[PDB]
């Protein structure tokens, strides 16, 4: 009997705590005019403890006012959420998709019970509409099954990114809704109903106020966090990791191809292989077992046998670094080998354009650093280990040899990171391949810090103030539970290299929207987009021009390097 009450709008009345109200609500028509108009809404009978917005429209098929669209009128943010019945987009629906207007209950668009396309109208212009904030928990997450299930967005305030830029890597979790709503509202929403059966046909009252609340909590949170970020000075850096969710669907959505040929052909010949290796009985047997059961054993898991491309999942800020890491499969645990690499082509009239930056550590190094000889040097297009070369020998550029820029990239990869001489002795001879004495690595150290004075300054500050803060050139910042001298320096040269990244595929995916084109794989200082072949020549400029115009926003005196090539295949 009870239970029954609100059936029409495909709701349980389990409690009775849902009641069905109608009021009129004030509103205004293009004219300028308030038209005051009445809506149906559902309200608690209990009422909470807090002032987040509890009650709620429902939209469906039945009770579509038109007039509930006009409250979007000259909105300048709205709390966005959804409701899926699993996590899996291509696996999964959208249940809900719940809109939080303030100062308004919240409009919740039941998915399941709409066929008509005219109500999601309102709707689909708000997520386009470019001049309205999106305030969202987990963005890239709801982001993903909008964009999926056909809707478009714009302009994002992600509270997840907000929140894991202002705990500067201090906390591996509390970062879901119910801890951030605790931390900065003091209010403890629900949780079960996280876990609760969306797939229903029908939903119960406490579910939908849950619908509501986790919606309408994120106008509170904006003002919160958007105030946090401007005391801290990470504007600059949230602004950018915003922007840079939606080339990040782009990549989880667009997925690469994977030539099954090669794959299948390529797993025989390391069965015959290690069949073979055997016969002959650690070097080319665990080269093998692993490659074979690293590689080509997991691999096959992955692809979607219908489209034959794997979907990959990047991390946006699951790093000490801030780069992008990447997992099921990890894209960098790919073996570098190009026989493995050739596997990943592009799709059917499609080519890889594929970009590198080149030194942009060590750029990012010498920026910093102030340092005076590497900054001319990369100005005159001097290559850094040919000027460590020249500096070590005393030489000239006509005179010096590959065995010189050879020992220099180990003098600079170790003395530019802090090593000390007998570190650099142990590091050359174990990775380059040399036999320096001890007292030779003492003459590099000396004449390299001699010479490098900004660098010098550079290690010296560090070790002496021992701090625990540090930051990158997007205002990006950590605190270190020790100090680490080690990881001190690497810091600001990592982060500001994932600030360039991210940028990069931000200004890339403004780009590219012309020529239709597609951003598939960012792993190192490495960028990878997919085009028609008709747009092949245009998408090369598009991608170097989008890398160039990231890093100059960030480097003043030192311009980057960017080598691209154009492939039929990854390992090209
Ligand atoms: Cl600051
Ligand atoms: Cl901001
Ligand atoms: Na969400």
């Amino acid at each position: 009997e009870i239970t029954k009450k609100y059936i029409k709008d495909n709701i349980i009345n389990v409690d009775d705590n849902i009641i069905k109200k109608k009021d009129i609500f004030k509103l205004k028509n293009e004219n300028n005019e308030i038209t005051e108009c009445a809506f149906e809404y559902f309200e608690s009978k209990k009422k909470f403890d807090d002032d987040i917005e509890s009650r709620f429209f429902i939209i469906n098929d039945n009770n579509y006012n038109e007039n509930i669209n006009l409250i979007y009128k000259d909105i300048k943010y709205c709390g966005l959420n959804i409701q899926t019945t699993g996590l899996e987009v291509f696996d999964e629906n959208i249940r809900l998709i719940q809109i939080a207007v303030e100062n308004y209950p919240v409009i919740i668009y039941d998915m399941f019970n709409i066929n008509k396309k005219d109500i999601l109208d309102g709707l689909r212009k708000v997520l386009e509409n470019k001049n309205i904030i999106k305030i969202i928990q987990n963005g890239k997450f709801d982001a993903k099954f909008l964009l999926h299930n056909n809707f478009k967005i714009e302009n994002i305030f992600d509270t997840y990114i907000a929140s894991k830029l202002l705990d500067k890597n201090k906390n591996m979790y509390g970062f879901k809704l119910n801890n951030i709503v605790e931390k900065y509202l003091n209010v403890i929403l629900d949780k079960q109903q996280q876990n609760s059966v969306w797939n229903n046909s029908l939903l119960n009252n406490n579910q939908l106020f849950y619908a509501a609340r986790d919606s309408s909590c994120l106008l509170k949170l904006y003002k919160k966090l958007k105030e946090e970020i401007k005391k801290e000075n990470l504007h600059i850096v949230n602004d950018i990791e915003n922007k840079c969710i939606l080339p990040i669907c782009d990549m989880e959505l667009n997925g690469i191809k994977v030539d099954l040929e090669n794959l299948q052909k390529s797993t025989n010949e390391i069965l015959n292989e290690l069949n073979i290796e055997k016969d002959n009985l650690l070097r080319n047997y665990r080269r093998l077992y692993k490659l074979y059961s690293a590689f080509y054993l997991k691999l096959p898991l992955h692809i979607n046998t219908k489209t034959n491309k794997i979907h990959t999942t990047f991390n946006q800020l699951k790093t000490f670094s801030g780069r992008f890491s990447s997992e099921k499969p990890n894209l960098q645990q790919i073996p570098r080998q190009k026989n493995i690499r050739e596997i990943f082509i592009p799709n059917d009239n499609n080519i890889f354009i594929i970009a590198d930056f080149k030194q942009i550590e060590l750029m990012i190094a010498a920026e910093i650093t102030n340092d005076e000889i590497m900054l001319k040097a990369y100005n005159n297009n001097i290559d850094l280990h040919t000027l460590t070369a020249s500096i070590i020998t005393k030489k000239n550029i006509p005179d010096i040899n590959k065995e010189d820029r050879h020992i220099a990239k180990a003098i600079n990869f170790g003395l530019i990171y802090g090593m000390n001489y007998v570190n650099l002795k142990n590091y050359a001879n174990t990775y380059y391949g040399l036999n320096m004495s001890l007292d030779q690595c003492l003459y590099f150290y000396n004449s390299f810090f001699e010479h490098y004075k900004g660098i010098y300054k550079w290690h010296n500050q560090v070790k002496q103030k021992r701090a625990l803060q540090y930051s990158t050139l997007s205002n990006r910042k950590v605190i270190f539970p020790y100090f680490s001298f080690t990881k001190a320096l690497n810091y600001p040269v990592q982060g500001t290299c994932a600030d360039i990244l991210k940028l990069a595929l931000v200004d890339l995916y403004d780009n590219l929207k012309d020529i239709n084109g597609k951003i598939i794989l960012c792993v190192h200082d490495e960028i990878i987009i997919e085009v028609n072949k008709k747009f092949q020549e245009e998408a090369l400029k598009i991608l170097v021009q989008s890398m160039e115009n990231s890093a100059s926003y960030f480097l003043k005196k030192v311009k980057c390097e960017v080598s691209v090539k154009i492939a039929e295949n990854w390992g090209s």
